[PDB]
């Protein structure tokens, strides 16, 4: 009966990866770590689906460390590049955007305030949501360290130009190092991307990536991609202990969370362009036909000029002072949305602060909702909720 | 065909459990915080989990931070305690820790870091090499005016042997009212309970501990965990290692895992229904077990899990075969049956080396070289150990024949 558009929020997992996660809890239970047979094959469902992700990204097994979720991973490149720069020696200076998630914007805005790290938080242009690079090259000092900015925008799809940023800091790292200065690293939230877009590692450039399983129809685990970690990219641990991953998160391995993250990397190596075609198409035709039964009240907040977008995501606004955001989904009977971040759902009457950075109007942000499609969504779901959400205006603001 | 004796080490899941798991990925995908029913039907299921950790070790709901496991819990207490320590101080100076020589890797390696990085002071109180237990009046010994955390495993993962937590507890909670009238910041108290759960009863109100670890695959659950805080945010402070979404009222952020914690909830369930039955069972097996083994190697055995006056677990017999040949893990090379270990799984990338542990619970270098550690199970039968019993017999033998 319900339509979910809520797949920025999370995604349900597939019957393969459910299955995948089932064989791994009765099958290979074992400790990873055992010597005998039972643990080796633990092991190996750990390994195949390291392969699994390194594939997913076009990265290499070695380059793939597991972690407990997104943020998890965020912390861990903030917390490694504070120690990496004591390691290397004033504080480390880090540059990221106003529009990251809070597992990026919160850790850093803690070093901030106990004043271990100095942070720019470079503003989102107002013009294209989109964070430009002259303004993360113009922020680099000679005690910057990371750069961390997210490949696209949970709230609004905005793709951020990470290759172009990756880049412009390697040509930078060229003359800091014949300076005797240490190299930039670059990071990228890489959350929202997988499986709606191609996300390889060589053509981004980054150091470090965020992979996120409950994005991509896998289990609420992650992991954290590093270029050569040990060799070519450093990292130092937040977590002490039995030396799991190897050493870099110690822990005895989740197996059957691992065995359900490897699968869904699988679905998204095999079928990544299929997913990212029909969540365009679906939103699209969603666009079109908001706009057919809204014109001239509607406002569609994720088309941005001059910039990509992820496919599923169409964040809109209806003019009129009683269509706030969680009151016009309150009414809706079918359709299963968001206002904005879920982790911010207990404050759904304040307008989001990201889509103010992004230049939305106060009044427009107010009356924001996400719809975010998924693999499954049909054209015949799109016709429900703009339906549903026809009397819920109607409801509301009345008729005009 | 074979036997597992390594339970210890990890454990399989209940088959509630692996329901419980399964069903929640099935039904309660939902994000937790969403604000609709499909995410307020999973955010019941942790709620009840909550309620479910919070039963089996006599605790309350709001006192149950979930996290990843037992690592992550024993690293956050450790992380909370430094940043305590200072913020009290706020409202150049070190707090300093106290523990005992035989902690997880999870409780001394961090422990190290500080210290190595000048973070902290710790006193790695040695236990006794006579009764391979921490003494109550070591640890009193070693407080110091700016001691704010004493951390003790309930268990050891390698002997059995449990430490006097309720006892540390109460002569820290005297000594506190002392400090207290002088000024002095108190003293917080935290135990290591994995190896515990499951296995004997665990009741924070008789430990009288502010801080407990669970781990989750050590009594037949997921590899998740959490860490009890007493009446956290009122009396006891817990500050994040983590920072994001706010969830876990922020103590421990990150979209909840649904389905683990489904199954770290009934397995919880289980132990707060069944322990009795586990722990006696245990017991007879273990017991049985040490016998055979003395019947089959009469004065070739040394038992390392019986040291006198103290408690053990009931289901652990850490033993050697006296021999040049006999090394641990020679011995479990040669087994076909026996599935066990000579020590911690993490570990196992040098069994050749001794365990630290024995060592540094008085057993001799050539017991220690040749231990083996037998930890039995809710299912291990007579029959098995009969079985694995055997299996050293004809190992032993092959290790020392003709080459
Ligand atoms: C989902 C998400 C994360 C990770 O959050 P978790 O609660 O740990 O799953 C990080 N960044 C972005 C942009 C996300 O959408
Ligand atoms: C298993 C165990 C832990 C936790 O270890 P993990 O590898 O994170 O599951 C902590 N302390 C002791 C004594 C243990 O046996």
């Amino acid at each position: 009966r319900k339509v979910y558009m809520d797949y920025n929020a999370t995604t349900p997992l597939e019957p393969e990866v459910i299955q995948a996660v089932t064989e791994a809890m009765k099958e290979a239970w074992g400790n990873p770590s055992s010597s005998y047979v039972a643990g080796r094959k633990a092991k190996d469902i750990i390994n195949t689906a390291r392969a699994s992700l390194a594939k997913m990204i076009g990265g290499k097994p070695q380059d793939i460390i597991f972690t407990s979720g997104g943020t998890e991973s965020n912390n861990l490149v903030i917390h490694s590049t504070v120690r990496c720069f004591h390691e290397q020696q004033t504080r480390p200076h880090f540059i990221t955007c106003t529009v990251e998630h809070d597992s990026i914007r919160l850790p850093l805005e803690h070093l901030v305030e106990d004043q271990v790290a100095e942070v720019t938080f470079v503003p989102v242009s107002k013009v294209n949501g989109q964070v430009e690079v002259e303004d993360i090259l113009a922020a680099v000092r000679p005690t910057t360290c990371l750069v961390t900015i997210m490949l696209a925008n949970n709230e609004t799809g905005v793709i951020m130009p990470i290759s172009e940023i990756s880049r412009r800091i390697k040509a930078l790292n060229q003359i800091r190092a014949a300076s005797g200065l240490p190299r930039v690293l670059v990071h990228t939230d890489a959350a929202q991307a997988l499986g709606k877009r191609r996300v390889d590692v060589e053509d981004l450039g980054v150091d470090f990536l965020t992979i996120v399983g409950h994005k991509f129809y896998g289990p609420r685990i992650g992991a954290l991609y590093v270029r050569g970690v040990g060799k070519l990219t450093p990292l130092y641990p937040m977590l002490f202990g039995g030396g799991q991953e190897r050493n870099f998160r110690p822990g005895t391995e989740n197996t059957p969370m691992i065995a359900g993250l490897g699968k869904a990397a699988d679905l998204v190596s095999e079928n990544c362009e299929t997913y990212e075609a029909h969540m365009r198409d679906i939103r699209d035709y969603l666009e079109e036909r908001l706009e057919a039964e809204f014109g001239k009240r509607i406002h569609l907040n994720s088309r941005f000029p001059g910039v990509e977008r992820l496919p599923n995501t169409c964040n809109f606004s209806i003019q009129g002072s009683q269509l706030r955001g969680y009151m016009v989904l309150a009414q809706c009977q079918t359709l299963l949305a968001s206002v904005g971040a879920s982790c911010h759902s207990d404050h759904e009457d304040r307008p989001s602060p990201v889509l103010l950075s992004c230049g939305i109007p106060v009044d427009v942000a107010r009356n924001a909702v996400r719809l975010s499609v998924g693999r499954s969504t049909t054209r015949a779901e799109v016709d429900l909720i703009v339906q549903d959400l026809k009397q819920a205006v109607n409801q509301l603001e009345g008729p005009v």
